[PDB]
């Protein structure tokens, strides 16, 4: 039917943007602390401790295969990214303060995209 390409036509769009959300948010992660999944050859233990992991390579496949139904999948999926950092290391660790400056700044960016996918429909 058209309704279902008008449908697709906006899921494609809603992806486009949330495609440049994600780059916006890997660019504030220099270091590239969040770009791969934690290993579990590196941190056997890891999943003892956190039970969703998340990391920008995991969202983008997501993102590619059109996955996020709408900004607020994406937003749960980014703060896992976080929350699971901060809560696995400790306060006092590079990781964790790396965790803060990617919320702290992450958070100009969505605020406006929540403007633009409402603003667009």
């Amino acid at each position: 039917s058209m309704e279902q390409v008008a449908m697709e036509l906006r899921l494609t769009e809603l992806t486009r943007l949330l495609r440049s959300v994600l780059d916006q948010l890997q660019d504030k992660d220099p270091a590239r602390i969040f770009a791969q999944p934690v290993s579990l050859k590196e941190v056997p233990d890891y999943l003892d401790h956190i039970k969703h992991p998340m990391d920008f390579a995991t969202m983008r496949k997501r993102l590619e295969a059109q996955g996020y139904k709408n900004l607020h999948e994406f937003e749960e999926d980014f703060d896992l990214i976080i929350d699971n950092c901060m809560k696995y290391n400790a306060r006092d660790t590079v990781f964790y303060r790396a965790a803060v400056r990617l919320r702290d700044q992450g958070g100009v960016v969505l605020r406006q995209a929540r403007r633009e996918v409402d603003s667009i429909g």
